[PDB]
Parts: C-alpha cells; sequence; structure tokens
C-alpha cells in the first residue's frame, strides 16, 4: 500500500495521502511542497537522510523504511510571487 508522510512548514503540520512506495521521496516532498510547503529551489531539506540512509530523492518511500507519521522539516522562503 501507499506510505503517508507528514510535512511541517513553519508552525503547522500537513499529512500526505496519495504517494506510495512505488514512487520516490522527491515525488512526495515536491508534491506536498507545492500544496503549502516551499520549493527546494529556495528551501532545503533538513533531515534528507534517515536511518543512516541518504534518502536523497531516488529512494523509494518504502525503501527508506520511514514511519507514516514521520514529519518533514523545510527551511527556506516561499516563491517570489
Amino acid at each position: 500500500m501507499a506510505l503517508p508522510i507528514i510535512v511541517k512548514w513553519g508552525g503547522q503540520e500537513y499529512s500526505v495521502t496519495t504517494l506510495s512506495e512505488d514512487d520516490t521521496v522527491l515525488d512526495l516532498k515536491q508534491f506536498l511542497k507545492t500544496l503549502t510547503g516551499v520549493l527546494p529551489e529556495r528551501q532545503k531539506l533538513l533531515g534528507l537522510k534517515v536511518k543512516g540512509k541518504p534518502a536523497e530523492n531516488d529512494v523509494k518511500l518504502g525503501a527508506l523504511k520511514l514511519k507514516p507519521n514521520t514529519k518533514i522539516m523545510m527551511m527556506g522562503t516561499r516563491e517570489e510571487s
């Protein structure tokens, strides 16, 4: 099945529901980041790595073996528009 993930941008939390292990981390982040999060162009991932793994982007949701509640931090600024 799909693996949900929570993303916190600033002082709030947003649960992701649509991405699956069949996809990749970049597909989930770039997806939520487009909803309320901030693009990577300006912001950078804090804990891009987990469990010693790089979890850069080419990694699959189920490949990182991260929890569903796993929160994602994003440091940066929203687009200039």
